[PDB]
DNA sequence: TTTTTTTTTT
DNA sequence: TTTTTTT
């Protein structure tokens, strides 16, 4: 039987102490008002993890308190007692950069990000295969790296073209007709990629990824 | 004053997404109104995290599992999205491989349960007495500030009061105990472990108020 | 122009002080860091706001303590103070339905759920039209209304279906190619569209709701 | 041994399913990447419990999509598979109120807020009993009901003041030392309990709520 | 086309 | 990747 899993997710270390304490009151609310716990037993159980990870993250891994930690541990309720599986226990750590490190990159770049913002990103693309029924496939990049892919279907003397990339932002290419007969499809891909996706829909990354999977699926 | 797109501590491989997500929630408001549409929130969305991903990646080189923390100002003005560049703040957290904490925090989990049940040495310093005669400690763990202690001495008898921060945040109730005067001191260093033992747990800023409450009067 | 918007979201109404209290500090962090503000300042601010909200939502909008609000109001900062535009003041009001109305229907249907849980989601389609090189589109509707979409491509004896619903349930129906000549298509498609669906992808609402658009925009 | 349970907190009704599927992804996150679940099994999983749940929601409660719905339910993960216990599911619903009978009361309400920020909350207090080292403790009350406690220290010609309100906003009232006799205290209190409160703390409620009962708890 | 909405804080 | 987080 699976257990209940207490799990902070992103915080502050000088915060997870509260954020522990919260999400385990949330979890237990219904154990509580059921009556199998009480108030006082679950700030207890809180306070007595809260007092371990303090040993762990001040003293072990020697965590400043303004990195940031995620925690989690599967606990069990059983006859009105809380008890941590510390087998189960998770600790991740991030250690923060100092300002005086990323302050003057991150201006020196804001100089230059209003240009950058209206600049159209500019595609390249290398055909990855074609399919049964004679749609091509081709893969997606910015700057060398793979971000994305492309799926043309010629028709009755046309071509449709759909695709998508992840990066550098979710775009999707929607469902588009284009002037090309069959003769022109590997040639037209090259020289109009970029300028297909100037007009694509900006959308969420795992919308995009979908689509990259589902048109990479096809070969 | 603008308006501020705030992301909170988010996984750098989900900022964008993260960013979307905000500025729509932001800009509901101005979408129904007709002000904007949905093309142009996502379009300005989309055109900042294209710009941050060039900040990310390439400037800052930031790995994809690291944490990123993203602020900056906008305005909306005649139906467009327009960022304040020179208010974008972006803050970095980098990754701890797994091979430098998980065999830490192996070795730990073996021990929680024996550290769980000590109780938590503290040990005390006065500081100075208040106005109407109360006596205040400093509360230290491991030689370190962590708390204070207020005792208010009666005739043959004391009021106890006071909090921890630190390892975890304790309320000690206003507790009576009959003790003469004139020993206070030499009860406080004795039994001051022995009093957070029954404690109360709670959140770390009643913790941290109550402290500085006590502070205060000296 | 726009102002900055302090913005509880949901939340319920016994707690709507601590949500505006966090958020505040929460859009405030900077100026208290810089020193245009003092913590003191914001908590002020705050409580004013809640002690003034407490008179609306408990006497001119009779909000129960277990009620859901939602409040969101502009402010400005000048001169180290901070100042609500209560002309934009906006608070919005769900009444709690009570348990006793709502805790045996939900009792009474717990019982048939599983067996529900197993049963195959019966479709019905609708034709639209067709798209300008020749797919056709149809309308894919749950118990009468429209729920999502489908398009079909014909090919040579074969077919390619695409499409999503977004109730009862999101469903996204992967690019599947199947035996059937063009004259037929209306045919397979009207009869195969809740078997196929039965082997489709559990998705997002908001990926299904798309694909439908991208789907019905092909013939409007 | 206790399961699991999903909680999606409050939510729109509109978008329920895609609170759902979210919330149970990041709690099987774990699960997922061990390999005793998949992807597949997941999504399985949470778009089995929409389809049932648009029954209920849509058919069953006749929620509509601008309602606020909350949503548990207990599950259970056993040999790589997952299983609802819909006996423990728990649907709370709020009926949303039409903005056309809220906004003329929020907009009057607007006119007249700029001058009640200012004003101070008038309190009134009553006598519950004194501690056994002789502290006096009061009950404060806004609008004839109980939002807070009061404790009063007599010293020599002097008292000691401390006290917490919840509603309309939480206040703290720290440590203040006072001019009073002893057998004035009462009168004191009643004349003074609105002033004191008046510079008193904008703290959570959390923190108002122990302090109260602190206070409370030392009454006989 | 959604039709509701996509945060910060916790 | 993804959440809960005062009756």
């Amino acid at each position: 039987a699976m257990l209940p899993t207490l799990r902070t997710g992103l915080v502050i270390a000088a915060g997870y102490a509260d954020k522990v304490r919260r999400v385990l009151f949330a979890q237990l609310r219904d154990a509580i008002k059921s009556g199998e716990l009480s108030n006082k037993d679950v700030a207890m159980a809180a306070g007595n993890l809260n007092r371990v990870l303090f040993e762990l993250l001040v003293n072990k891994l020697k965590a400043d308190k303004l990195d940031v930690v995620r925690i989690q541990i599967d606990y069990e309720v059983r006859d009105s007692q809380i008890q941590f599986d510390f087998s189960t226990l998770r600790v991740e750590l991030w250690r923060r950069v100092p300002e005086e490190e990323i302050a003057p990159i991150v201006e020196d770049f804001a100089r230059a990000a209003p240009r950058l913002l209206e600049e159209e990103i500019r595609f390249t693309v290398e055909k990855v295969g074609e399919t049964d029924v004679g749609d091509v496939v081709y893969r997606i990049m910015y700057r060398g790296s793979d971000v994305g892919a492309l799926i043309v279907t010629p028709l009755n003397g046309e071509a449709l073209v759909r695709g998508a990339v992840v990066e550098p932002t979710p775009l999707l290419l929607k469902r588009t007709r284009v002037q090309v007969e069959a003769d022109r499809i590997d040639d037209f891909v090259r020289e109009s990629v970029s300028r297909l996706f100037s007009e694509a829909q900006n959308v969420e990354k795992r919308e995009a990824v979908r689509v990259v999977n589902e048109i990479l699926s096809l070969v």
